[PDB]
């Protein structure tokens, strides 16, 4: 059957939240893979059910063979730790998680070079824009099929605070959060607007201070930590996110979303991913935006990238 | 039932495509009113059945009863004519429809008035920004009640025709144009932007060009009159801005949606109706928001203006 | 792009509502093809624009070239006349559409077969059973790829009027109308279902009586009648009920949904098509289910093929 | 705002799905209730940034405080263990659940009453069909504003299973599953469907056999065990069959789904609550619909009341 095969390497809290969308929204068949004996098994099981309910006709299968890969359109990649094994909640840094998951990464590569070298690939394991890099070079995989999460789920957050403030829908709050997914992101105040219509006239009317989103960027950039403390690594929204992004790709949507992808001179970087609005269709990165940045918002872009290139060198 | 009862004011072709969308949407119970005997029963009919494809349920009736306006939740009045009845497709204007369609609205505003005070108002009877006026002043009801057609109707075409130059999807580019639906709409070149991105930065690029973009307006502001000339008045687009209005207030979504509302002193002016970005939610009209515009965007806001007053004086 | 190109043979009203839940579904790019000049293009201009409104991102062209038919995934056939220029409403009868219609299947099985031997085909042009057939032996497609619109339809208006008794959801109530889309349509009583218990059990409770069924089966298959005689042939529903056919071929959701397709020894009856619950998924018509018809109702079936075999005779 | 509110008494693993569902359905305001602090906060958190890859606008608050219940539209009720302390998976058995949740249900039943007494409400905390009943009693609520999940759960398995085997939409498969949700579940052949045809026929076609169906029976029955061996006590499709139910109240759209509701006189039973079809819209169950069991069946019917008689006696 021509219906897309979506394979998830790693079927943890992420990893179930986007097979139980994929199945609501009819995307194509899942295989939930990993490393834990039978337990992809029986949360495929459970989330096979929901297409009664949804009206849908995804297969949703468990795996714990790499060999499943094969013949795979999408590959979302969450295999890894969210936490370092000694750490508290309260010292939860994602820069802590390069030791544990980078070994995962190359094993993951070879694999989808093997198996399905045509895939188009979603790296979400931490950090993320060093993890992303990792998978391109190891998978070998053409520079427009991979991708890593981090700005739609930034976004998503800043865009969420920004719409409860001024009481308008979520989405009509359109914002720019580039460089790195960490906590060096770049939140670009000048790019963000409501209803298409720029913040400052917000500002300008006291809807909305200056006061108020600097404390919205500092709940933005710690949310992670924020939810890590209260309940676990988010996983909710980060599915949906990368959902989005597949489905943009899947369904040939051409959305402007913001993900990690490899700079070729945007920004004055090259050799290295970083986070910026790139176009997803059925060519995969269709087009990579690059900001008009200016000089204050540049030498933020570079402390975000000099993050990744710190951990790139896996120290 | 607690489903909100939509009454379709006028069940010509768009009122076909509203009821149809409704049904699709699974929005609330559809009445088809209209002044022509069985038509609006005999579209009911065929409609009606759509629940069944749509996995819905929704009551779609026709009807030739003023009364059954009562208990509405929502009315969107069509009523009236798309052309005046001797002038060429070539010659087609919105402003010939003001003696045509003025006593038509004092009629079904009184009707509104007795039967549905409560009720939220969408008109779209052209000239519109004249219209909307006139049935808030007969149907006596609140002006966060009561709006009309117009911005998120010419900016979709306006939108849809930059996503199409810059491959993206459509729903990414955001546009505004203001001051009245007509010849002198405004199109605010300033305030567009692609994915959140200024457009400016795109035309920087050369990914577009002024030179384009300029064809584009004429081609947006001349959309109707293409149409007109090529098959009828347009249907289907309108349809779709309307519901898309009417959902936001029903879901209580708070869309930023471009509207003609009631002005109370922005722009400089009062006492009249203009097209303006407002906030949609279960409470109406929750927010009329004022575009910072400078001199020379104000200027050509006047001159929209000026032409609803000039017709308002219904000559 | 891999997205699937729909071709709609025939722009007329079934079209343009094809065209409009297509986009609404995001399905698929669509060319609405009509031997009238300009105004498909009228159409697919209206209705491109909703892309904006639906979040979708489908091309809608209009056009009068057969060649647009080359790369064609599904080509729907609407094109011919709902009724014979000279009868009234009251004596309106589908068998008088067979001289009108059957020079133009045979004209768009020729393109079909040159242009997109490959695509899946939907029939609808009336007297439907004996027009899909002219088109599969002027198209060549394979059986397994051509199929005509007729039970999803009667069956809608069917389990519609009983939803509407019992008062539960639509969609709860299923049913079965075989053999031919026409005044010998074969209601099966013995087959209806309300949230699949058996309808005899709502008949046993008096919540429903045989008369009122009787007078539910006339109205189904005198509803094309009702609603002509009322406004105009049907074109909401027929329009609904056909993508649902084409949406289930595209998702390869394998729906069963009666269609008119090839029997080959089904009831009896080989050579000629009729309508039966089929299954639609990626392979196209991918089982034909013959129900276990008793003597009674297979006397019905065979009065319907009748009718279809004497058009046939194209006399 | 006129938006309806939902209150998850419970936010574990079923009460995170639901939660994830509701935003994307855009069903209503969500507050994900719970004993553990803070938890809650984290998963609504997490949640409501969604809304922007939902396109929706619902809030999503996490609490600790049983007076949030007050202005409930809908309460569901997830409180409670999913297995005894104690016992291995192996032995997992819903009864045992019994002496751990009744204290749970009695103390929620008094806030319902004091703070939403006019609330619907879902009942799934097991053994359900006992649970359900003590909730109804400590709450007060009329019974037409009460019911557990069970059938639509359970069918949902029986339903999937079958369109497996015989490759069709899995909704396409109808079947009903009454007397009680536990290992006394009533499987009833009699009643299965397929695209409304009778199961029967598509045995008499050996597309399916009797022993095969047997095993689906039994797989069906053993389904929560196999998922609680292979990985936890099902959530997934669970949280889906509860928003089903939710929804169809919500938006009156009157499905028939199996629930456990007050049996008054049905399959002579009384002042119990027992699983059968019912039809839920806006004004709660609004149908209790009584399958015409023959003797077979209703002895089975009997074995299943018999086993949540046995534990409503606390024993
Ligand atoms: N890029 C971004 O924006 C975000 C990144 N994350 C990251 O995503 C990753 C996953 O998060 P969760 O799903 O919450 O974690 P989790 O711990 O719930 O799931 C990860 C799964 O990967 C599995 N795994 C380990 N090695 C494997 C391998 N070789 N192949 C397949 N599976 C294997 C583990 O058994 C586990 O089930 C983490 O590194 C987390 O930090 C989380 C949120 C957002
Ligand atoms: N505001 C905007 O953005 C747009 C405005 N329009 C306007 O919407 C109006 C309707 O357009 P269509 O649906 O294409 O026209 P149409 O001619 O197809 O339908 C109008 C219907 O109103 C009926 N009518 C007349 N008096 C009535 C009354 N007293 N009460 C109820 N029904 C009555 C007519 O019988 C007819 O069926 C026109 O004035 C058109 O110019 C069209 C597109 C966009
Ligand atoms: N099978 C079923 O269940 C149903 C069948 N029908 C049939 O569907 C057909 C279309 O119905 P409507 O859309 O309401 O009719 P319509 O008259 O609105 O549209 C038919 C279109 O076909 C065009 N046409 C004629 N020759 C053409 C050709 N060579 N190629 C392409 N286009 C051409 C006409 O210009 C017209 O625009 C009719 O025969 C009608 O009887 C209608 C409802 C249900
Ligand atoms: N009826 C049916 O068809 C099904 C029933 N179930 C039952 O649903 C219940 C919940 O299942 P899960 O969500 O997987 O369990 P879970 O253990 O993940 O969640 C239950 C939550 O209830 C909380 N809780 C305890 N007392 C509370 C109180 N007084 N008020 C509010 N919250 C309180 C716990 O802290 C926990 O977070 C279990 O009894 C399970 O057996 C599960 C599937 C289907």
């Amino acid at each position: 059957a021509p219906k897309a095969k979506i394979v998830l390497v790693g079927s943890g809290m992420i990893g179930g939240v986007m097979a139980t969308l994929i199945v609501q929204k009819n995307l194509g068949d899942v295989v939930l893979f990993d490393i834990v004996k039978n337990m992809p098994h029986g949360k495929a099981l459970d989330t096979s059910h929901t297409n009664v309910m949804a009206y849908s006709n995804c297969k949703v299968s468990g795996s714990n063979t790499y060999d499943d890969l094969a013949g795979s359109d999408v590959v979302i990649v969450t295999a890894g730790f969210t936490k370092a094994p000694g750490k508290s909640d309260k010292e939860w840094n994602r820069l802590d998680l390069l030791p544990l998951n980078n070994k995962i990464m190359i094993e993951i590569g070879g694999h989808i070079k093997k198996n399905c070298p045509n895939a188009f690939i979603i790296v979400v394991t931490n950090p993320v824009d060093v993890m992303v890099q990792l998978l391109h070079q190891h998978s070998g995989v053409p520079k427009n099929k991979i991708i890593g999460l981090g700005g739609v789920l930034d976004t998503s957050r800043l865009k969420y605070y920004i719409s409860q403030k001024l009481n308008v829908c979520p989405r009509d709050v359109n914002a720019h959060i580039v460089g790195a997914h960490g906590n060096k992101m770049v939140l670009l105040k000048r790019y963000i607007t409501v209803g298409g219509i720029p913040l400052q006239e917000f500002i300008n009317n006291k809807l909305i201070s200056d006061a108020e989103l600097e404390a919205i960027f500092d709940r933005t950039v710690n949310t992670a930590l924020e939810i890590v403390n209260l309940h676990a690594s988010p996983y909710v929204a980060p599915a949906a996110a990368i959902i989005e992004m597949a489905e943009s790709y899947l369904k040939d949507l051409k959305k402007v979303l913001i993900c990690s992808t490899l700079l070729e001179g945007q920004y004055g970087h090259s050799d290295i991913f970083g986070g910026t609005p790139v176009v997803l269709g059925a060519n995969g990165v269709e087009q990579v935006i690059e900001l008009q940045l200016n000089s204050e918002e540049k030498a933020k872009f570079d402390e975000a990238i000099a993050e990744t290139k710190r951990m790139k060198a896996l120290a």
